[PDB]
């Protein structure tokens, strides 16, 4: 709807941007405050760095992924400098929170809750239709309470059939990307499954890089032989060969997102 009627629209004096937390080629991100009381994020668009509608489709999408797991839009401000209102999330991204002094100290059983919070907000998802293709720990936030939502949605799509085929010239982070979509570009929930794999290693190594010691050709090479990621340094088993199953050869073989969580919230009630 037209930025008049729409429910998003926010007029730019209702924010009061604090501190900037990132900042990169194409914009920044603040904590800020929204009305006053309101503590939220905010991402700016710089100008001229890309365009302004290729801005705001991250927006647009995340107006139709609404749920308790996903990052939460706010509101948007469409006049320059473009600017895209979210929930705030006060431990900020995963793959740093779990270096941090607090993140140090979770045990596996609370690693494992987060992993299945993810996995949950990954089958509302799959459920709605929608692939992420950019799943990682950068791209999981924490709250204040240490629950996990699914972020930065910028490559999410919805799939009308069932697959999205990426442009001849688009790349992906190679360790944490399905073969299928470096081999073919293409995209299927199935793909984002491989990378929760990825993800899983992510958590339990508080953060390291995938495939330890290898460069990318090399994964390419061990993948294309059937070997998968070596089981990280202390990695309960359990965990591992579920995540083996999120590497399967054929995307079909691998599980779904609610099967990933119910098996996930048993290993967290275990523990
Ligand atoms: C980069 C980092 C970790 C500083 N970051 N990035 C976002 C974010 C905000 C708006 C959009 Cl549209 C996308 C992501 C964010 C947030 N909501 N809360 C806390 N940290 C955030």
């Amino acid at each position: 709807k037209p930025w008049w009627e729409d429910e998003w629209e926010v007029p730019r004096e209702t924010l009061k941007l604090v501190e900037r937390l990132g900042a990169g080629q194409f914009g920044e991100v603040w904590m800020g405050y929204y009305n006053g009381h309101t503590k939220v994020a905010v991402k700016s668009l710089k100008q001229g760095s890309m365009s302004p509608d290729a801005f705001l489709a991250e927006a647009n999408l995340m107006k139709q992924l609404q749920h308790q797991r996903l990052v939460r839009l706010y509101a948007v401000v469409t006049q320059e400098p473009i600017y895209i209102i979210t929930e705030y999330m006060e431990n900020g991204s995963l793959v740093d929170f779990l270096k941090t002094p607090s993140g140090i100290k979770l045990t596996i059983n609370k690693l494992l809750d987060m992993a299945a919070q993810i996995a949950e907000g990954m089958a509302f998802i799959e459920e709605r239709n929608y692939i992420h293709r950019d799943l990682r720990a950068a791209n999981i936030l924490v709250s204040d309470t240490l629950s996990c939502k699914i972020a930065d949605f910028g490559l999410a799509r919805l799939i009308e059939d069932n697959e999205y085929t990426a442009r001849e010239g688009a790349k992906f982070p190679i360790k944490w990307t399905a073969p299928e979509a470096i081999n073919y570009g293409t995209f299927t929930i199935k793909s984002d499954v491989w990378s929760f794999g990825i993800l899983l290693t992510e958590i339990v190594t508080h953060g390291r890089i995938p495939y330890p010691g290898m460069t990318n050709p090399e994964v390419i090479q061990n993948l294309e032989r059937g070997y998968r990621m070596v089981r990280p340094d202390n990695c309960p088993e359990e965990l591992y060969q579920l995540m083996r199953l999120c590497w399967k050869e054929r995307p079909e073989d691998r599980p779904t997102f609610d099967y990933l969580r119910s098996v996930l919230e048993d290993f967290f009630t275990a523990t």
